[PDB]
């Protein structure tokens, strides 16, 4: 826990959450995007049309070239650069400094966002998925080995300019309500979790739970949308369309292309269903569920306009930022589990409310994992 980290995140809708950091000696200040979806710490180290500032290794008396190149291809977007180490600090985070690996981005393609206000990315996932390989120790691992910071972190992403919190090394009880529920981390590469059941407005999607994790399911703060495997994505949309069949929208809308708008304050929330994702529990045949309100999957962009924030994937399910916004998520690395609880900045609806409920019986949860 810690008072000093409570409102340490910012960013605008659909463009990621970032924390302030400093690299080099003297300290160079940079806004770094918090990404539990990757494992590389990387910062712009050269001019780019979208960067307002960048890491200047020549001005840091502590920079050390590892004389190895590196590149990372993301779902959408990629960068190239040079590996080296330097001292790093999180002003509104723990009170320590550590020497961490840093990828000085020299070239990039569809990575940096125009007007996002962040110049780097902090991959908080495990080494197993780092570039060039798992031998490049991720930032957090370094932080944990060099300091006393406990091996754990929590994220409170709030919807809207946007804000939130990253509690390095603990859980701040003032950021959530109710009980914290934990789902195991299936394997330590991405923050993989196993989905056991899916319901739209109470109706079971009735699919083979293996489909929910076809390939895999991960908790990715680096991704905006809820990403679903083809088959699941088609079932969901079909169900969501029917629920709101009272009104008609263009195919481009469901594809995430063109947005939809309603006269200010007249958004028909009631016609959009809630989605419940049941996750594997900590006890035998026991699971729990988190419920997403349409306010979460209809991202805001005169009138009120929104973008359907659920899209199909060919790389498994991705519990993106919109899924995380209604809750307080605990990345308990130390106990290989992830916790969910209603967030202090929860979403609102006079008649409906996002939730984290348990316990639930769910037989054969193991058969839900993909192989
Ligand atoms: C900040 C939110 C940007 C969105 C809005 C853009 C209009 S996004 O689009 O949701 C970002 C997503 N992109 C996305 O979801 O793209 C979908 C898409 C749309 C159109 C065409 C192709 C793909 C994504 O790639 N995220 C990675 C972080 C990142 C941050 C900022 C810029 C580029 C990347 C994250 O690390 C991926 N974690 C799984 C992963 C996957 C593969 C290899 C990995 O390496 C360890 C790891």
């Amino acid at each position: 826990s810690f008072v000093e980290m409570v409102d340490n995140l910012r960013g605008k809708s659909g463009q990621g959450y970032y924390v302030e950091m400093t690299v080099g000696s003297p300290p160079q200040t940079l806004n770094i995007l918090v990404d539990t979806g990757s494992s590389n710490f990387a910062v712009g180290a050269a001019p780019h049309p979208f960067l307002h500032r960048y890491y200047q290794r020549q001005l840091s008396s502590t920079y050390r070239d590892l004389r190895k190149g590196v590149y990372v291809p993301y779902t959408q977007g990629k960068w190239e650069g040079e590996l080296g180490t330097d001292l790093v600090s999180i002003p509104h985070g723990p009170n320590v400094t550590v020497r961490a690996n840093i990828a000085a981005i020299t070239e990039s393609d569809k990575f940096f966002i125009n007007g996002s206000n962040w110049e780097g990315i902090l991959g908080l996932a495990y080494a197993e998925i780092a570039r060039p390989d798992d031998s490049l120790e991720p930032f957090f691992d370094s932080l944990v080995k060099q300091t006393h910071v406990p091996n754990l972190f929590s994220l409170q992403l709030c919807g809207a300019s946007v804000g939130g919190s990253m509690i390095i090394g603990g859980i701040d009880h003032s950021l959530y309500t109710g009980s914290l529920w934990y789902t195991p981390i299936r394997r330590e590469w991405y923050y993989e979790v196993i989905i056991v059941r899916v319901e739209i407005n109470g109706q079971d999607l009735k699919m083979d739970c293996k489909e929910y994790n076809y390939d895999k399911s991960i908790v990715d703060s680096g991704t905006t949308n809820l990403r679903l495997p083809k088959k699941v994505f088609e079932a969901a949309v079909k169900s969501i369309k029917a629920a709101s069949s009272t009104e008609k929208f263009p195919d481009g809308f469901w594809l995430g292309e063109q947005l939809v708008c309603w006269q200010a304050g007249t958004t028909p929330w009631n016609i959009f269903p809630v989605i419940s994702l049941y996750l594997m529990g900590e006890v035998t045949n026991q699971s729990f569920r988190i419920t997403i309100l349409p306010q979460q999957y209809l991202r805001p962009v005169q009138d009120d306009c929104y973008k359907f924030a659920i899209s199909q994937s060919s790389t498994g399910t991705v519990m993106g930022a919109v899924i995380m916004e209604g809750f307080y998520v605990v990345f308990d690395r130390a106990r290989k589990r992830i916790g969910f609880a209603v967030s202090a900045c929860h979403v609102h609806d006079e008649f409906r409310t996002a939730a984290v409920e348990g316990p639930f019986v769910t037989l054969d949860m193991e058969d839900c994992g993909y192989n």
